[PDB]
């Protein structure tokens, strides 16, 4: 269960604003079906497809059998089930959760992350960084990964929050995985 | 018959309410049917519950090929009454496990709680109406999410007195308390 | 009389006499339902089918029928909207009849919601349903046991002419409605 | 003549002459229905197809046809909306013709709703339907048996020119409409 | 010559309705390795989509006579596309053009230069009359189309079309798909050729 | 196994400069397309894919590649509504790149509608597109040949800064945009 379920703390848009989200993924023996649930809007659904494609494209580099998708079913779920969520900001979290699940490489505690993923692996800036970082801070998150191009937004963040968080701006998904996973992918 | 049948407490168009959840599992090719005027959030809770079972199949004594060899139908009468929300999550999981294992559900048990893929039980809303419905249904044991403990403090001690309430944190606790074997 | 059951269920005109048809031809397990059916009525067809699949062997049906038969449930008149769960037991009865070749009694009408456990749950609009049966010249009507008290709000002259069998379970329905002992 | 049947059913302008086409090429069981058909008309095609499957053997049709053939039902003119169940017996006839290579008689028109049991049910707008048939130079029209009474609301001069066959069931239809005996 | 010709395979000028009026349609088809899939694109309305379905069925029913093997056919995916991609197009009037394009694509038989066509297709291969003939023929004339195939039942509608447009266009009224294919394709599509002498 | 090409195409918000991404991963012939795409743009992806499929052999691609690959076309930014046919040639280029492993020049952007016959059709809003290319720091821009007329109304500073190549056909696009 835990073994077959990747778990990542993302920061992304919910109906009442940017918030901490626990992104869960299961990767059970199957035949290649992708399921995704959690009152997800279409942009967020599309971010999951992109995140899965990034992993399929890089399977060999990640030490994953390149034909895993014919022998796995994947379910991405984002509780709370009734709360509407949307937008692309959970993309790097989805990718991280999937890699974790497919490799058995656990996700670090005390880490949250926000950022739009692309098929090429680049991490794109997101909006509402202040709201997101405050949520991480309130939630007792120690380390936050943000898109490199959101560095400019750190200025508007209250000083005390900046001091409490360990903030890593990342350009690419390789950096995200190195920082977020317990072992070296 | 108590196999595959679980009393859930979850939201209905006629108030936060009691749900008689039915499941059937027959030899098939792996098709999943869910019926009973279920809203999208409730349908998703079924998918989540089923994934929990798949992830834990061997530990649960279920053949991990059931997804390929069994057709599963989840149905929630009354057929015309709209039902929705995530609160039947742990009941869906319990019903599925029971159906797949032939392990009957205990009489006079109901449960309410949102399920996650990791198996943690999350708090729900409208606890008072759910327990009221439980009380009128002659339920004796009710499983609720651990975080709904505080909400008990707004509930008539009449109802509290006649119910054996178990706040649960995880799905394993649920299966242990709900199943006969 | 095989694969044909007289049900009483809601239509756009109101609760009415309807002939539920079922065909179970050679195929690979495909379900089709037609007849201007609302989603609640569609779901009742699925529940009815699951009841049969779950009890196939005790019903005298080859348990692996569902990968060697295609099934079409049709409810004329094709253009008249119909909905609700009240044809459930009729759907189940028609499926059993079609799959076993046991003809359905033409003197019998039935109404009732079915559950996967094979319980018969009470319905609404009993008065309008039983008036339709009477006007149709139906002698015997099966109703859900919990609808017995609703009989008191239907004219006694109509009820006096009807042989009413309140039922709790699908086995009672099949016993009363099928020409031959299942 | 093969796979083409003259029907009478509702279009946006009214009940009128429909030419119903079917093709049944080798394939793997794809069903396509075109010609701006409304949902009720689409369901009548499904009902008609099931009637044929249920009687395939008796009609000289191999049972495996739903597995071996792609079937396309098309009703020109393509842009004209059509709906209702009154083309049911024509759909059934067209399918039987196509699947057996038995030519349809071009002097016959037909209207009627079909059931899975192969009964022919009464339809609406019989006057508009027969006027169209008559304006169209049709000599023989098959109508549902229970529409006989509706003939008396239609000008006698129109009815006098028509050879009208009331039918109760599908095998009558096929015998009257197909060139060779089915 | 080789280049121009294969650039005419699966390419047909139809005359049918667009949001910029009854106009010229450049219909394209590609037949590539596949599994029997059909795709159709080009901001097509439902009625036009159905005419493509009917056109394909016509081709399928005549596969033997057209020398298209089922073996080959089920190993192919077909994509019908009608640029410009964003312009809405609808109606049944491109039916015979769709059929011509499909036959061409599947048999590698190049469409003749400077032909356009309009007509509703039926499963029996009949060409049914269309609306807006004038505007369609105006669009063909404006485009320097030399030869236009139209439905036989539309011949009566030619009286509203000016003398010069009738002068510049070689109009062939057609009753059946067989006539359309013979007139539109470079090689005779139906049946082997038998030469007789008196 | 991800191809990437800079396209100029219509968006509801922000600039018209986009990165068209295509992945071609082990699969069984499924097409996925994402990026808040309107229907016309979705269709342009299908057209681009078919162009490649029809020319596979000549492009150095196994003709039956689609049996064993899945293709995902994604157009960031993911939440930006975008539409129109103008990314067509970029989509074609990205697919060829992905399937051959030939990288795309990053200093090149392109705009144009693609047909199945491989012709490049003119597009609208050339001015907004070239401005986005200019602000984006793009050196070279491929535009449809029939759009040349439209260059007359572009700022001279933009004209002076950009290397504009009008193109008529997909083969011209490929030789200009692909590196090797």
């Amino acid at each position: 269960n835990e073994n077959r379920v990747g778990q990542v703390t993302g920061l992304a848009w919910t109906e009442v604003g940017g918030d901490l989200l626990t992104i869960e993924t299961a990767c059970v023996p199957g035949k290649g079906k992708l399921t995704y649930t959690g009152s997800l809007g279409e942009v967020m659904q599309e971010s999951i497809q992109a995140a899965l494609t990034v992993v399929r494209a890089r399977a060999e580099k990640l030490g994953i059998n390149p034909d895993f998708y014919e022998k796995r079913d994947i379910h991405v779920h984002v509780p709370e089930g009734a709360t509407p969520k949307d937008g692309p900001a959970a993309g790097i979290a989805m990718c991280t959760a999937l890699v974790s699940c497919l490799t058995g490489n656990p996700v670090r505690a005390d880490v949250a992350m926000t950022g739009e993923i692309t098929l090429r692996g680049q991490v794109l800036p997101i909006g509402g960084l202040k709201e997101k970082l405050l949520a991480a801070h309130r939630g007792g998150i120690k380390t936050v990964l943000i898109p490199f191009e959101n560095k400019r937004d750190l200025e508007e963040i209250p000083d005390n929050v900046i001091a409490d968080l360990d903030i890593h701006p990342v350009k690419r998904i390789e950096e995200v995985l190195t920082l977020a996973l317990q072992n070296e992918p």
